[PDB]
């Protein structure tokens, strides 16, 4: 429709600008240097913990989105805001992005590439999937291309360490190359300091061997829902978690 005003260049990669739709809704855009696919996806899934699509200008996208005012979830961690969150705070943002992938699974779609980076954070640590790496990537998946939901949880997996480190890399010291090897050996990354062994579980079981073994989102959204109630009950706050 071209009634969009460009204000904050927010990154660039293409770009992505912080707008205003025809003078009134404050959106986020996204641009592409002439040198799209996921606004095909979006049409299809529409739900509260997935980023919305607003419009787009198929001439010159400009994809046009909800605006998430704390960005990325890596960048979120690894800022200022990183060091006073506590297990409760990011076991609630694991609970959103299970049932942002709960409604991807029960809509028969696959991610593919979910991880911290591509999930953005809102106001009241809202967080919501978005962008519809060997160290993220399931072994069936990176080896022989099997990507399904089981992958994705998988994904999830690596996501909660993510948390629980509070941004940091997965696998750290190791590259691509000796996380092939490793896991593909039957090594997963130990319990995070200070996180309970019970979330360090969830997380094995996310990294199983066998892709039909590993929990749905279901599940997932469910027990992250409960979790310091039929899980934590005795839960303490600690220095970093
Ligand atoms: C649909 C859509 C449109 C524009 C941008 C995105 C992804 C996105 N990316 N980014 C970054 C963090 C600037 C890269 C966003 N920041 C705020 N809101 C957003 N929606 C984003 C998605």
């Amino acid at each position: 429709r071209e009634s969009l005003r460009l204000e904050v260049k927010l990154g660039q990669g293409g770009e992505v600008w912080m707008g205003t739709w025809n003078g009134t809704t404050r959106v986020a855009i996204k641009t592409l240097k002439p040198g799209l696919q996921e606004a095909q996806v979006m049409k299809k899934l529409r739900h509260e913990k997935l980023v919305q699509l607003y419009a787009v200008v198929s001439e010159e996208i400009y994809i046009v989105g909800e605006y998430m005012s704390k960005g990325s979830l890596l960048d979120f961690l690894k800022g200022e805001m990183g060091k006073y969150l506590r297990l409760p705070q990011l076991v609630d943002m694991a609970a959103q992005i299970a049932s942002g992938m709960a409604y991807v699974e029960r809509m028969n779609y696959v991610h593919r590439d979910l991880r911290a980076a591509n999930i953005l954070v809102g106001e009241n640590l809202v967080c919501k999937v978005a962008d519809f790496p060997i160290k993220w990537t399931a072994p069936e998946a990176a080896l022989y291309g099997r990507f399904t939901i089981k992958s994705d949880v998988w994904s999830f997996g690596i996501l909660l360490t993510e948390l629980t480190t509070k941004g940091r890399v997965p696998y750290p010291g190791m590259v691509n190359r000796e996380v092939l090897d490793q896991v593909e050996r039957g090594y997963r990354m130990p319990c995070p300091p200070e996180c309970p062994e019970s979330l360090h579980d969830l997380m094995c079981q996310c990294w199983r061997k066998d892709p039909e073994e590993r929990p749905t989102f279901e599940y997932l959204q469910a027990f992250l829902e409960d979790y310091f109630t039929s899980t934590e009950p005795q839960y303490q706050p600690g220095e970093n978690l």
